[PDB]
């Protein structure tokens, strides 16, 4: 029997339902040899983003993916396989735990995976059983690892959360630094410093966190969308409601669905990577994919996207098959779908421009709607930061990723933008020392402990965006169906 990945599944389903402007993202370049007119984002700098999101959790693990025009997100099961090299791209474990010291020594398993045979995990190629022990009035978790029996630090069993504890250490008395997480399938053995890493929240649905709140968050802006073998699609929402209360004969109530009429909502925002700045609320009212009524319900002048706060509105919902919550703010928008030339001549287009230069730009750009956009010139910092040794070269060191972008320079400010292609010409003026002034200033910061990975400096259209917060299906509105015998 063939072993279907869900690869071929999931790019099929990409391009029948997503716009052929999307931007979809991965680890592994799945689809490498597929032809487009897009050159923009289909999946080396940005290596140690996507790993700094995968491999982490809670705050550092914020990534701001907006600033990519991200739409969607692939989860592929088997990228355990390559969890080292993410762990050490994004910061979470050091070159020692990654792959040796220079003796070879002291690497590191960051996941394993067990498959459930009934009462018992097992993993034949890496000799594992995992098991529940009774003893002593007592619940524990024992991983058998050939003859050696071994403590998880801390075990945790889904559905439930049922967590329970264990020495870190083996029967060998050496010790035993990992995590247990068991489902009703799977059992996942991770390395603590990625116990509670992003990939394992969204490649096998574990809801931990060390953060509180950050899981329940983080699904907010990752929304299953498609599945299939191994293959998780996940879409990206930046700004996103997680949780919504109505305000019912005196008490505040988590609600699914919401009815028509008058209501009092508590709306608990995650923003991913990126702040909420002028923002608009709405609520579009839906039949199906018909928008028939859009009502404006609040504005937030800036909220700090790992600082959230609730935020309350009074709305009055027509009736409608279901309604979306919309953020409204500044962001990019716009696929580039042909080269880019600087007077006449192709450049890359992840570097538009050298500090200093001057010239005729042409652009082709997609979008999905029309928009009044402003055009700047934007620049993007990849580099990292050693965190421990004494040396960049030493093995002690892990290394932890940034991504810094600011605005070089404004192009044109109204652009009229139309649904499909748009040819763009504009005069374009790089500031000196634009980027050198800001790679001394990470030098002067950093010293030797810094590592520029990537410098892009690229075109951007700024427009007022529309961003999905969440979906709530309307109830129905009252209150026999005998009515119908002998119709039609
Ligand atoms: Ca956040
Ligand atoms: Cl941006």
């Amino acid at each position: 029997e063939i072993e279907v990945t869900g690869w071929e599944q999931a790019l099929k389903w990409l391009r029948s339902n997503t716009s052929k402007y999307a931007t979809a993202t991965s680890w592994w370049d799945y689809g490498y040899w597929i032809e487009s007119s897009l050159l923009g984002n289909r999946r080396r700098d940005r290596d140690h983003i996507l790993a700094l999101f995968l491999a982490r959790d809670g705050n550092i693990s914020e990534v701001d993916f907006e600033s990519w025009e991200l739409n969607y997100f692939i989860i592929y099961l088997n990228d355990w396989a390559k969890f080292n090299a993410i762990s050490y791209l994004g910061g979470a474990i050091t070159r020692k735990e990654y792959n040796g010291d220079e003796n070879g020594r002291g690497r590191v398993t960051t996941i394993l995976l067990t498959q459930a045979a009934g009462n018992v995990y097992v993993n034949p190629y890496a000799r594992i059983v995992i098991k529940v022990i009774q003893q002593n009035k007592t619940r524990r978790i024992a991983v058998n690892i050939g003859q050696l029996e071994c403590s998880p630090i801390l075990s945790v069993a889904f559905p439930g959360n049922i967590k329970i504890k264990g020495s870190g250490r083996c029967s060998d008395g050496s010790p035993f630094p990992y995590v247990v997480y068991l489902t009703p399938s799977l059992g996942v053995l991770a390395y603590y410093k990625v116990a509670t890493s992003n990939f394992v929240k969204l490649a096998f649905g574990i809801p931990t966190s060390s953060y509180s709140e950050f899981a329940e968050k983080l699904f907010s802006n990752f929304i299953p969308v498609y599945q299939y073998g191994s293959v998780i699609v996940y879409e990206f929402r930046p700004f996103a409601i997680y949780k919504i209360e109505d305000f019912i004969n005196g008490t505040w109530r988590e609600v699914g669905k919401l009815s028509p009429g008058k209501h009092t909502l508590r709306l608990y925002i995650s923003a991913f990577g990126r702040d909420i700045k002028n923002a608009t609320l709405y609520v579009y009212a839906l039949n199906g994919t018909k928008i028939i009524k859009r009502i404006k319900v609040g504005e937030i002048k800036y909220m700090n996207h790992l600082e959230e706060y609730p935020i309350i509105v009074n709305v009055t919902l027509p009736t409608a098959q279901k309604y979306r919550f919309i953020l409204a703010q500044k962001g990019p928008v716009g696929v580039l779908t042909g080269p880019v030339r600087v007077n006449g001549k192709i450049t890359n287009p992840a570097y538009i421009m050298r500090e200093g230069e001057s010239g005729r730009l042409e652009l082709k750009v997609g979008v999905d709607k029309e928009y009044t956009a402003d055009l700047y010139l934007r620049a993007t910092f990849i580099y990292l930061v050693r965190k421990g040794g004494k040396s960049n070269e030493d093995y002690d060191a892990s290394f932890e990723p940034h991504m810094d972008t600011f605005f070089i320079t404004k192009l044109k400010e109204g652009i009229k933008l139309r649904p499909g292609e748009n040819e763009i010409v504009v005069n374009a003026e790089m500031p000196k020392n634009a980027i050198s002034s800001y790679k001394e200033k990470l030098e002067k910061e950093h010293g030797d402990k810094l590592i520029i990975r990537g410098i892009r400096v690229e075109p951007v259209f700024i427009v007022e965006k529309e961003y999905t917060m969440i979906e709530v299906s309307a109830s129905a509105p009252h209150h026999h169906h005998h009515h119908h015998h002998h119709h039609h």
